[PDB]
């Protein structure tokens, strides 16, 4: 039942058995086996990968293999009859901050990256996909029905190259195919600092010896810092608005430049590090670059850990909550690190959270400017509305007082992502992200909803009816079921997302478990934990669950009035409070008085 060790695409350099923080890889978290969640090796299957030919073609790949006896839709007629819609009225989520969305995708960033397959990048292997639309290899384009409006305009396809899978990159072929996840599958803030040697140190400030991340050179954002600058040309922030010429930022994760707003979160971020490494060269003067850097890296992801499972998780899970994620009994080893690969398609719930618009505030939370609300679309790789349009604080205050998008089954994903995407090499604001996310269930070789289903020990429907049911919902299932002709064929991702919200949560029942068992998961296996005795000094940890994301505006911004509860709805007079009447992060616990 086989394969034992396909370790190839790493080098093997071993361990370190201190090294009081985590390797930046990943690597040597785990004792027995190392690998176990370093970056750059393979997702995890918790199920047989499903592929047309059990090896490695996608489902909707040869036209004649049907799947259980049934062709499979194209992913983009998926999308225009069941995700899309027309009237952004009534969308928004009564109560969930637009920062609701944003720490998903940030934790998200953290855990979770399938880079797209190189394999050339002096070849046609780019024009005979988008420009020719001709299937192949790795371009598995993402077809247009017909009664769809971009044929009309766009042309007879959007592009979409399969993801980068193990062993070598060059074709493969006995037993199963395993896509890679690029960053550490712990919640320990690679997004900041980086999850490969090479790019951390980049991040880092070696030319003098505080223990701060490199900061922005060209820009400043009041007395506040930017996140450095990115190298390469070609640069997408560069791309929208060739006046500008403002790049894209750089930083541990690279998709931070995606939206304004996570771009945002990510500076947030950068900044507390370095506020971090003063207090303690000032408390320990005597520590050295190195010791403030691991010590704040330290903190910081610490920091992270106790956000998403203190304060994020219950608002996700809901209900489902506890089942999957009883409190904290410590380290065990067993535990599996390991992403799982159908996780990265189901925390992508996401998607159906981000609104069509973003607004910038002022201080008593009022239109910043005259055109301060702005299209979506109008953001994607958009670093310029930052440095020459305002800084991050009319952004943070957006994310404080607007809100997310709710799921609705009659409104999933908002046309700017639907119709309008835009992606680093193709020119146009003319891509979909519904179609792309089902393209990639089938390039990851996913199992049906029922196989899933199955697992999560849910029942499994096998007609309109039953499908009916399950979804609370008659002519969705009955779309569903049109394109699909048995729920065995739906694809994991709108098929999760097509299932009612838990009690409390934001989620159902299929996608509480899914992503539920992962997170028990990453933090039952985290040797690094930071509840898990001995890591920690109890001091030390009794100063830490006092943090809060609230908190961490008031270090980093000079926005003076937050909100006791970040996620949850804010409205402004009202739920905003000074920052003093505010719980800090003391750090005398961290004093070491070596003298
Ligand atoms: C305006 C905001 C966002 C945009 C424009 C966006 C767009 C995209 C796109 C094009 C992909 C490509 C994946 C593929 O091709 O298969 C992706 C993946 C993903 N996004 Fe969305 N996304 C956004 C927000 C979010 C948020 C807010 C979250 C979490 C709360 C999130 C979680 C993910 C995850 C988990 C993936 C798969 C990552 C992996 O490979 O591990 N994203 N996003
Ligand atoms: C890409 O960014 C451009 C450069 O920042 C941007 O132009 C700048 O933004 C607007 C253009 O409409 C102007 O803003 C306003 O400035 C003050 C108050 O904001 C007003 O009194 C002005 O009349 C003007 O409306 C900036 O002056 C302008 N700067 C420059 C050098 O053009 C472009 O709009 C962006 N291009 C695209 C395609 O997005
Ligand atoms: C909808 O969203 C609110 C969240 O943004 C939601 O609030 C949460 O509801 C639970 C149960 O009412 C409350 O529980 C927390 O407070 C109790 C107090 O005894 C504590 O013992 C627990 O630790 C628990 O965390 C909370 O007040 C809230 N949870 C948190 C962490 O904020 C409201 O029901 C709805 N909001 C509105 C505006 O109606
Ligand atoms: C590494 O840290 C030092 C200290 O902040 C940076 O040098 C400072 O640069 C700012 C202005 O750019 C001024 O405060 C001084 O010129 C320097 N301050 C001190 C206290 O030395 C150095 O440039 C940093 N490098 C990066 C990329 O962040
Ligand atoms: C450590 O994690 C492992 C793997 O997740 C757990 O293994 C369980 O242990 C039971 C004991 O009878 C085995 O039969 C099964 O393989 C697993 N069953 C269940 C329900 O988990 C184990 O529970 C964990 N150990 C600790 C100390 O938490
Ligand atoms: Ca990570």
């Amino acid at each position: 039942s086989w394969e034992v060790g396909c370790g190839a695409p790493v080098p093997l350099v071993k361990c370190d058995e201190n090294s009081p923080y985590r390797t930046i890889t990943g690597d040597c978290n785990n004792r027995r086996s190392p690998a176990l969640g370093a970056a750059n090796r393979a997702l995890a299957r918790w199920l047989p990968a499903e592929y047309e030919d059990g090896l490695a073609l996608p489902f909707g790949w040869t036209q004649r293999k049907t799947r259980n006896g049934f062709r499979v839709p194209l992913a983009r007629e998926v999308s225009n009859k069941i995700v899309g819609y027309l009237d952004e009225e009534g969308v928004l989520d009564q109560n969930r901050s637009l920062l609701f969305m944003q720490w998903g995708q940030i934790v998200d960033h953290d855990l979770d990256f399938a880079p797209e397959t190189e394999l050339g990048s002096n070849e046609h292997s780019k024009t005979q996909c988008e420009e020719y639309c001709i299937q192949g290899d790795n371009c598995f384009p993402i077809m247009f029905p017909k009664n769809d409006p971009k044929l009309k305009t766009q042309g007879k396809c959007m592009p979409f190259f399969r993801a980068g899978f193990v062993c070598p990159t060059p074709p493969y072929q006995s037993l199963a195919r395993e896509q890679i996840n690029a960053v550490t599958s712990f919640l320990d803030a690679s997004l900041v600092y980086g999850s490969e040697p090479s790019l951390a140190s980049r991040l880092r400030n070696l030319s003098s010896p505080l223990g701060l991340m490199a900061v922005n050179q060209e820009a400043w954002d009041h007395g506040l810092a930017y996140l450095p600058f990115n190298n390469k040309k070609p640069s997408p922030c560069e791309f929208i608005n060739t006046t500008a010429r403002v790049p894209c930022f750089l930083a541990g994760d690279f998709r931070a430049s995606e939206q304004i707003l996570l771009a945002t979160a990510h500076t947030l971020l950068l900044r507390e590090h370095n506020r971090l490494a003063r207090e303690l060269k000032k408390l320990n003067p005597h520590w050295n670059g190195e010791k403030l850097y691991q010590e704040a890296r330290k903190i910081l992801g610490a920091f992270i850990q106790i956000i998403t499972f203190r304060d994020y998780l219950p608002i996700v899970l809901g209900s489902e909550m506890q089942k999957w994620i009883p409190p904290y009994q410590g380290y065990n080893n067993s535990v599996d690190p390991r992403i799982s690969n159908v996780f990265t398609f189901a925390f992508r719930f996401g998607h159906m959270e981000v609104p069509s618009t973003v607004s910038r505030l002022d201080e008593n939370y009022q239109p910043w400017g005259p055109e301060a609300e702005l299209p979506l679309h109008t953001l994607f790789f958009n670093t310029w509305r930052i440095i020459k349009d305002g800084g991050i604080d009319p952004l943070v205050r957006g994310l404080l007082a607007k809100k997310s998008k709710l799921m609705n089954q009659d409104k999933m994903v908002t046309s700017e992502l639907r119709n309008k995407l835009f992606q680093p090499t193709h020119k146009i604001h003319g891509f979909d992200l519904a179609a792309i996310n089902l393209q990639r269930c089938r390039d990851h070789g996913m199992p049906g909803y029922n196989s899933w289903r199955g697992f999560c020990g849910l029942s499994q429907p096998k007609t309109l009816k039953g499908l009916q049911t399950v979804l609370k919902n008659k002519i969705l299932a009955k779309k569903l079921m049109d394109l699909y002709k048995t729920p065995d064929n739906i694809d994991i991702w709108i098929g999760g997302n097509a299932e009612p919200m838990v009690e409390r949560g934001r989620v159902g029942p299929l996608l509480a478990c899914l992503l539920g068992r992962q997170f028990q998961q990453i933090r039952d296996g985290d040797r690094f934990w930071w509840e898990n005795p001995g890591v920690f000094t109890e001091k030390q940890r009794d100063s830490l669950q006092k943090v809060s994301f609230s908190r961490l505006i008031c270090d980093n911004t000079h926005i003076t009035k937050v909100p006791l509860h970040a996620f949850q709805a804010n409205n402004y007079p009202h739920d905003f409070v000074d920052c003093s009447t505010v719980d800090k992060l003391d750090l005398s616990p961290w004093a070491s008085r070596e003298n």
